[PDB]
RNA sequence: UCCAUGCGCAUGACG
RNA sequence: CGUCAUGCGCAUGGA
């Protein structure tokens, strides 16, 4: 169970040599890892002291895999195992596998929460001294308010302790033990900065070297086949749209200060929204947000098919037409809105079917490619989703070859879409596998264990270099199809990403071949100064919220600056959400609904909340994402997005209140 | 298995 | 500091 190349590697860390260990795809780092970690076991049973070993990681998905694949298969039989996450409805809290389960993987923020159990007197607590050793995977997220970067600064303050007493007259800390791939740049265009960014690392895991590979490097060449670098790098319906957004800049004196079709108009718009919010008054955050929603239709033009643009727009004003009847069930703004829009709208859905694009561009190479191969793989990469879900239904519309594709996203319950599931990801990711599918759809939840492919393509996307040597692990089968497509500085940013691992690696030659006192005493200098850091951050938090006023407040709606609710009529459930009981204000809200938790819609038609249904109570929940602010104190309004902004406090519910 | 919500984190681009 | 897009983890309540 042992190479040649991993021998050396892992031959420091089995005696001390709190390390870092960067090795590229399919090198089985965990094979190595899973050697030192019965090593260490068995040199415990030699000691008959506490052997403990805890796995961390950034995502479920690989503590279920490593669970499955790599610690079982070589440890069912001596030890124990279990492999957890914040999902598996455990019967039991962290202390107890903590007090059994010599082997643990486990995702990190569950540690975390238990450190603060402990800290907080919550629940029986728990601490680094239970371990002999600690393993994690992707050191290279080890970066300011990271994930578990908090576990190290504990662990730094308690080294810090040490040493104290060390000098001072000591108890003992756990081993660490940090892989990765390339452990990434950050923010660099200098060496200096890039070796400061790794000091800072390994000071942050409390490392004494990297120690990748040199000796062996021709067996392991032997091993890994590698991609080739490569470049395959590449209107009046628009401009009817912006000759509209003109009459509309115009329609309310709107000064864009910039161009049509980027973020700076739509930062300008957001920005005017918030005035308007600070004034109370219309057509100017209403035409923000029309004005937003025009700016996305641009800059979706720039790269797709008008018709997803109609159909974008179509749904909005269709949805718009909804509230303003569920509500009266107008005025001169949103009538001219709504009317300059529909005295277009069939017009404009007639200019959409009009040919002229990168699209073209885009399905002569993968037609290319698809003829070349002949079992083939392809992947898909993009900014967003909307994106694919619009080439796969284009794509199902354009004939062919027989090609079969399919799309691919995140999970986060954000900005546009019902997310996907994990379950549903796996399941697209087997069918891609079975060759069902055969060219995949994503955003960057593939950069995974998705097959050996070849044509890995950007349209349209920039990366980084962590980023760009991911991609470059899934494509194999001696066969690298890298594509680019965008439009008008992307060369640049692939030429980045070899520069920069270019400098990775004159990076890790010069410390490598470092003084160990000066190494140390860098990386103590560090640890105390991000201690420090961390420190004030703490402060500054503490420091910010202290108010928690009961009632001092109106909120008020957005689009009108009607008055919706006061500061004592708010209750708090959950101690998550919010509600307005009190029916004086149920005579104001309305609900609306299709397609079980209804929403809610103003009086005007602005759109306030969630009917949350908790204990067969149906209570109205809002969110302040949607309302603005009046302070008793200060008449200027304000505007937050989130109720932990506000630091004044509101009461937990009492359903005494709410009988009979 | 699905749904909704809250919170935190990172990344890229942008100012 | 803010915005956007993307991705991630955790805690909830319900079905
Ligand atoms: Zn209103």
């Amino acid at each position: 169970q042992l190479r040649p190349y991993q021998m050396e590697v892992a031959q420091p860390a089995l005696d001390g040599k709190n390390i870092i260990i960067c090795l590229p795809t399919g090198s089985g780092k965990t094979r190595v890892a899973v050697y030192i970690t019965k090593d260490h076991l068995d040199k415990k049973k030699q000691a008959s002291e506490s052997g403990k070993v805890i796995v961390l990681v950034n995502k479920v998905m690989l503590a279920e895999q490593l669970f499955r694949k790599e610690f079982n298969p070589y440890l069912k039989k001596w030890y124990r195992i279990i492999g957890l996450s914040g999902d598996t409805q455990l019967k039991i809290s962290f202390p107890e596998v903590v007090k059994s389960y010599d082997v643990i993987i486990s995702t990190a923020q569950i540690l975390e929460n238990s450190l603060l159990n402990l800290e907080s007197g919550d629940d029986d607590g728990v601490q680094l001294s239970d371990f002999s050793l600690i393993i994690i995977d992707e050191c290279h997220h080890t970066n300011k308010e990271a994930v578990y970067n908090n576990i190290m600064r504990r662990y730094l303050k308690q080294k810090l302790r040490n040493n104290d007493l060390k000098k001072q007259n000591a108890i003992p800390l756990p081993q660490i033990l940090g892989l990765t791939a390339s452990p990434g740049v950050g923010a660099a265009k200098k060496q200096s900065e890039a070796e400061k960014h790794i000091l800072n690392i390994c000071a942050n895991l409390d490392a004494f070297t990297i120690k990748t590979v040199k000796e062996n490097l021709g067996q392991l060449k032997h091993q890994i086949k590698e991609p080739c670098k490569k470049f395959v790098i590449a209107n009046p319906f628009k401009e009817k749209l912006l000759e509209i957004m003109a009459s509309i800049q115009t329609y309310c004196q709107k000064s864009p200060m910039s161009d049509f079709g980027t973020q700076h108009y739509e930062q300008w718009a957001i920005q005017m929204e918030k005035k308007a919010a600070k004034d109370g008054n219309r057509k100017d955050r209403v035409c923000a947000e029309h004005l937003r929603k025009y700016n996305e239709a641009l800059q979706i033009n720039d790269t797709i098919r008008m018709i997803d643009a109609y159909s974008h727009l179509e749904t909005f004003y269709t949805d718009e037409k909804e509230k303003k009847f569920a509500v009266l069930n107008l005025d001169e703004t949103d009538e001219f809105l709504m009317n300059l829009f529909f005295d277009n709208k069939k017009m404009l859905k007639k200019l959409a079917e009009n040919p002229k694009e990168k699209l073209i561009k885009l399905r002569n190479t993968i037609l290319e490619q698809f003829t070349r191969s002949e079992s083939s793989r392809g992947i898909i990469f993009t900014k967003t989703r909307q994106s694919t879900y619009a080439l796969s239904q284009w794509i199902m519309e354009n004939a062919k070859v027989g090609v079969k594709a399919h799309h691919l996203i995140g999970a986060g319950h954000s900005s546009e879409v019902k997310p996907m599931t994990q379950t549903e990801q796996k399941e697209v990711i087997s069918k891609f596998r079975t060759g069902e599918i055969n060219l995949l759809i994503a955003t960057t939840v593939a950069e995974l264990d998705i097959k050996e492919c070849n044509i890995v393509i950007r349209y349209g996307l920039v990366t980084n270099e962590i980023a760009m040597v991911q991609a470059r692990g899934r494509a194999r089968a001696d066969e690298s199809t890298y594509v680019l497509v965008t439009s008008s500085g992307v060369t640049e940013r692939e030429i980045v990403n070899d520069f920069r691992e270019k400098m990775m690696y004159k990076a890790i030659n010069r410390v490598q071949n470092m003084k160990p006192e000066e190494y140390a005493h860098k990386i103590l200098e560090l640890q105390v100064q991000s201690i420090l850091e961390k420190k004030m951050k703490v402060k500054r938090s503490i420091a910010k919220q202290y108010n928690d006023n009961p009632s001092l407040i109106t909120l008020l709606c957005k689009n009108c600056s009607m008055l919706v609710c006061s500061g004592e009529n708010i209750h708090v459930i959950e101690k998550m959400h919010h509600v307005n009981m009190t029916p004086e204000f149920k005579g104001l809200y309305i609900v609306r609904e299709n397609k079980t938790n209804g929403e809610i819609i103003c009086k005007c038609g602005q759109a306030w909340g969630t009917m949350m249904v908790h204990k067969g109570l149906d209570l109205p929940c809002l969110k302040i994402r949607n309302f603005v602010v009046n302070f008793k104190n200060n008449s200027p309004k304000k505007q937050y997005k989130k109720w932990v902004e506000l630091p004044i406090r509101f009461p937990d519910l009492d359903y005494s209140e709410y009988c009979l």
